[PDB]
């Protein structure tokens, strides 16, 4: 249920087990988070995972996390982006294990996004368990229950609203899993590979079963994908920028 | 219901149609967001909207949005600040159209602010529809109903509490509409032009009718303005820093 | 109920009255917030609070608050860290008085953190008044009522869950009171000085009685400290990095 870094370097096209949360790391002690990127590049070079030519791209990772994620997602090539992300996860080795529960430094951005904005359907049907889970941290264990089909019926003749709400869920997921995960989601979206997209998000939910809000947003994405609005769904255009170069 | 940039340059004093959200833009395709500020300054110069002397102030806009907004609001002169804001809206051409609905990258800051803090009246009367709309995204369509006059009575003999809660609403609005919009609000506040202030916020609510939380905060500001506490209202002093130089 | 800066410089070990919120300041007018750090270092030097050798560490405080807090907490020595924090509070003289009520620029971070994440106990018992206060700003005046002992019973055989939820409360407090306050909390935690820790947080709650969410999180920390899970409590390891050098 994970991918090795060198094995991932051998593969030609991005796949689920070569995205951030599924990369096999190790420990993760206090010391490694202190390590600067020069040391991590030197480690990767000494193991012959990378060559000298690849050391600068690692040493140019900005020291702050927000800048590091922008730097990673700027890359247009699968193996380069993967190498950078792996260096960063070698410094912040708990970046994605933090997603196992309901808090942590790397979760704040996506949670802040999801809870600060509003779904169109939740504004009209705030008693739905999905909405109560997003807004109040309430009823999360039954979040995937569409009471009286209100949500489904609500979206029925409302392509634009379906598009807004599903894009808000996917934008939250983008903020959760920046970098290779988002390049993979972008790839599937651009090809309308809806079944593969749900397969990947379901793998994320299986990876982090202790993360209640994440489970709710993933179930919601699968629900929207089952609705008639999906056939004409128009994803937000920022995704096209996250695609890799031909 | 909007202002043209050059026409705005001709006018002597800031007015509603020469603030950010009311500046007439066009499209707004994928390409223009990629354009650096040197290109946008060159465009404005080629149209003779600005001269060579004005090119550096545009090319000095920092690349990140937070820095660009700080840069804009640092300006002490109406036409300079307007020109900078217009260059930025020429790059992020959807910055203010994002406010048409209930999400988007440019809305996060103000929504995070409004929902992370608390109104004094809502702590004591959390069942008020305004409070349920701010906190739970619930009852937003009846947010401007003061049940049993609880809010009004609550503020009656409480000048300090009225001041805190109205300032929290206005600070959220400041975070929504930085730059020229905030210089305009600052101008009206410093002159106690309460009717003009409400006229402007009501124009914002009319511009963005699909934005439920924004509608609620704007209705709330008009309600507070109708209360006896408004006559002695003391706005937060940061506003005085956003005024233009004499 | 506060500490003087020079008197604090005389003392050998960090104590409650030499942490940020308890440092005695004065006014705090509009002008002082405009003052750059060179001027503040010159003031402190002219009063002979510091010497010329200490001027650079003050002039190197980055201009943005987030960077200033990172700079302060990087210091490994009590008197240095205190001096830096005092310079910063001399510029943003309302940084900690902002905590007297339910909003303000310096409160956003910790409130955003506390409300974006979730307590394990609140996911299962969302009707608890503590959970309603954190999530909905509701029932804050009775937040410290554990209805039917649900919370206590919930943690009874769940050391890991107790650890997660108490660490989330303490991490929120860390985000509220960065710098010397966090070095003091780190010191008490590393020595399992649970009674002193509660004494300090209770002083914070007494300092800011108008801050409803802060009162709730402080009462909650004292409640957890009373439970059998405290004896084997394992604090998050970032705290050990905030300790001062021997
Ligand atoms: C990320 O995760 C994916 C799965 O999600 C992994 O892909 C699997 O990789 C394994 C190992 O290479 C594959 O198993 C091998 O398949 C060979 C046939 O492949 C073709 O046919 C299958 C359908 O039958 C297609 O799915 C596939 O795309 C090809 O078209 C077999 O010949 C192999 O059998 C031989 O080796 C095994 C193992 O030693 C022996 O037990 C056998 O007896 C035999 O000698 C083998 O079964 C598997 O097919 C792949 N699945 C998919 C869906 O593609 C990636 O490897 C993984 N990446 C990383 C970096 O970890
Ligand atoms: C931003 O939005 C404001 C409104 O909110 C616009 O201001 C209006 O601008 C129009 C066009 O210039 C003004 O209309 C003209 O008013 C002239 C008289 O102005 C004085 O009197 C009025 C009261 O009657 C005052 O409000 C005003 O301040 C002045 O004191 C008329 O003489 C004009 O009539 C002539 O031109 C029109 C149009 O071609 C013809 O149809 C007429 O027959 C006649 O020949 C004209 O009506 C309007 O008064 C302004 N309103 C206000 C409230 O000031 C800004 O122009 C706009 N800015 C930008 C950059 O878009
Ligand atoms: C931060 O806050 C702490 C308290 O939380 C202050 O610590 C107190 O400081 C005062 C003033 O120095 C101390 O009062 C003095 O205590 C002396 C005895 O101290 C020993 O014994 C006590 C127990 O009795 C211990 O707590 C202490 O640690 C020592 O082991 C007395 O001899 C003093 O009395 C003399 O002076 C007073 C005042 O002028 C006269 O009225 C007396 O008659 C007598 O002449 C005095 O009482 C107090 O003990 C300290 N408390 C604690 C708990 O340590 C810090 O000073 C303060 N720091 C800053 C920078 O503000």
């Amino acid at each position: 249920g994970g991918g090795d870094f060198t094995t991932c370097l051998e593969t030609e096209s991005i796949n689920w087990n070569c995205t951030g949360p599924f990369l096999n790391l190790g420990n993760c002690q206090k010391q490694q988070k202190k390590e600067p990127y020069t040391n991590i590049a030197t480690q990767l070079k000494g193991l012959k995972a990378i060559s000298v030519l690849d050391v600068p791209i690692i040493t140019g990772i900005p020291d702050d996390i927000a800048g590091a994620l922008r730097y990673i997602e700027e890359k247009e090539d699968f193996h380069v982006q993967l190498t950078i992300e792996y260096a960063m996860l070698s410094k912040y080795c708990d970046y994605y294990t933090q997603f196992s529960d309901n808090s942590g430094y790397s979760q704040t951005t996506w949670r802040v996004y999801l809870r600060s904005h509003d779904f169109e359907a939740c504004i009209l049907y705030p008693n739905q368990h999905f909405c109560r889970c997003v807004k109040n941290g309430e009823k999360c264990s039954s979040s995937n229950w569409d009471f009286a089909n209100e949500m489904k019926d609500y979206y029925s003749g409302k392509q634009t609203k379906f598009d807004k709400d599903l894009n808000l869920a996917l934008t939250a997921l983008h903020h959760a899993f920046r970098g290779t995960s988002s390049a993979y989601i972008a790839t599937m979206l651009s090809k309308k590979s809806n079944d593969d997209l749900i397969a990947y998000t379901n793998k994320i939910k299986t990876k982090f079963p202790g993360n209640a809000l994440l489970k709710a947003i993933i179930d919601y994405i699968a629900y929207m994908k089952s609705l008639p609005g999906m056939a004409n769904f128009k994803y937000d255009e920022f995704w096209d920028e996250l695609l890799y170069k031909p």
